[PDB]
DNA sequence: TAGGGTTAGG
């Protein structure tokens, strides 16, 4: 079926009670769970706060995302679609951003461009193809804001991404501070 | 609140 990264949620903020069955009994209303675990210190077996679940399709971790807030064992938990290992060490991998960088648009890419591709993915609110201030010439990539952090999070795990005909590189947006700090 | 003994010899 579907790729187990794209089938699993991490769960942050995890009360300190939370186990794997309770995490299940919460989860399990949105489909069936293939997978449900809360992480332990492997030396003192004490849960780290956090854990994942994995749906047998995408569709139901979708439908758990849009059954935010999610409370479980009487606290508001952080769902978030799972950033795979390797994925997971690269700068602002687990930021909780509404703005994505798209990068290598071809120079007569407008915003209906972006539009076609990106709102099947959320609500946009900001869409800004960049030029260079001064020249005035494009610089081939473009921000474009959403709603919803969740958005961001399901374009980023994907690979490719056509806009304007082409593929382009989809990150998420890290301030001219972050870039620094990433150097 | 970022992963479960889950990542480079011919």
């Amino acid at each position: 079926k579907e790729p187990e990264q794209l089938r699993k949620l991490f769960i942050g903020g995890l009360s300190f009670e939370t186990t794997d069955e309770s995490l299940r009994s919460h989860f399990e209303q949105w489909g069936t769970l293939t997978d449900c675990v809360v992480m332990r210190d492997p030396n003192t077996k004490r849960s780290r706060g956090f854990g994942f679940v994995t749906y047998a399709t995408v569709e139901e971790v979708d439908a758990a995302m849009n059954a935010r807030p999610h409370k479980v064992d009487g606290r508001v938990v952080e769902p978030k679609r799972a950033v795979s290992r390797e994925d997971s060490q690269r700068p602002g991998a687990h930021l909780t951003v509404k703005k994505i960088f798209v990068g290598g648009i071809k120079e007569d890419t407008e915003e209906h461009h972006l539009r076609d591709y990106f709102e099947q993915y959320g609500k946009i609110e900001v869409i800004e193809i960049m030029t260079d201030r001064g020249s005035g010439k494009k610089r081939g990539f473009a921000f474009v804001t959403f709603d919803d952090h969740d958005s961001v999070d399901k374009i980023v795990i994907q690979k490719y991404h056509t806009v304007n005909g082409h593929n382009c590189e989809v990150r998420k947006a890290l301030s001219k501070q972050e870039m620094a700090s990433a150097s």
